[PDB]
């Protein structure tokens, strides 16, 4: 639990900056996050205890992994240590795919949908945003969700979280996020958000590519009900013939 315990082996991002590391004891490969909380009040500083202690709380095969938090009072600097996912997030793959011409396998859209749905109802379980840019994989397939810790444009935004959340506002999020790694677009797009509330409201949005089964279009399509009581459930998603053993985590 010291940063001389670690060595940094190069920057990946830079709320501070992000970083791949190496634990010296073994040689494992992690990341930290980098912050200078030096200009904190002691009430923002609290703030920041408590959350990075609910970091702690979660270990599941599709949770984004907290290891450590390294206070570094000469610099003051607060090093966050979690998982390395060495296939990066979900926002560079859809990127990727959108400039490469090339749409993604449905074995692999069929992976996401199971683990998240699975990360998900863990959350849940408890009681993190759902978009591209915080979803994760590892180096075996897996998926791992992540935390993150006004000019955007919210197209992801549920129905009811536009008219004033509850866990089926999640699977909505889920239907924008799978939809998105299908189609290369999310449903509803727009330049306003005054214009994307309205498309939202119709609630209509084009079919998945043909080359996507219907049983995949399907579940996909009831995600986006307007009616939340009209999504599926985490358990009813894994009901799906779709969603076989090897969709799931795998160490
Ligand atoms: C800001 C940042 O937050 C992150 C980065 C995480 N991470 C773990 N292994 C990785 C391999 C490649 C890229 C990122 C990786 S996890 C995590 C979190 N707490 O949500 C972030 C978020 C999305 C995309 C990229 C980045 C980064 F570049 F800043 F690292
Ligand atoms: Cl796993
Ligand atoms: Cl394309
Ligand atoms: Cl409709
Ligand atoms: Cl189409
Ligand atoms: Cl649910």
């Amino acid at each position: 639990s010291r940063a001389e315990d670690y060595e940094v082996l190069y920057t990946i991002g830079t709320y501070g900056r992000c970083q791949k590391i190496r634990r010296k004891s073994d040689g494992k490969i992690l990341v930290w996050k980098e912050l200078d909380y030096g200009s904190m009040t002691e009430a923002e500083k609290q703030m920041l205890v408590s959350e990075v202690n609910l970091l702690r709380e979660l270990k599941h095969p599709n949770i984004v992994r907290y290891y450590d938090r390294i206070i570094d009072r000469t610099n003051t600097t607060l090093y966050i240590v979690m998982e390395y996912c060495e296939g990066g997030d979900l926002a560079s793959v859809i990127t990727k795919g959108t400039k490469e011409r090339q749409y993604l396998d449905e074995e692999f859209v069929l992976r996401v949908m199971t683990q998240l749905t699975l990360a998900l109802k863990e959350c849940h379980r408890r009681s993190r945003d759902l978009k591209p840019a915080n979803v994760f994989l590892d180096g075996k397939q897996n998926v791992k969700l992540g935390d993150f810790g006004f000019v955007g444009t919210p197209y992801y935004m549920s129905p009811e979280q536009m008219n004033r959340y509850n866990e089926k506002s999640d699977i909505w999020s889920l239907g924008c996020l799978l939809y998105e790694l299908c189609a290369l677009m999310p449903p509803f797009t727009a330049f306003s958000q005054k214009e994307l509330a309205g498309k939202i409201r119709e609630g209509k949005f084009r079919r998945i590519p043909y080359r996507y089964s219907d049983e995949l279009n399907e579940i996909i399509t009831r995600m986006l009900n307007l009616k939340d009581y009209h999504r599926p459930s985490v358990e009813e998603i894994l009901e799906n013939p779709l969603i076989l053993e090897h969709h799931h985590h795998h160490h």
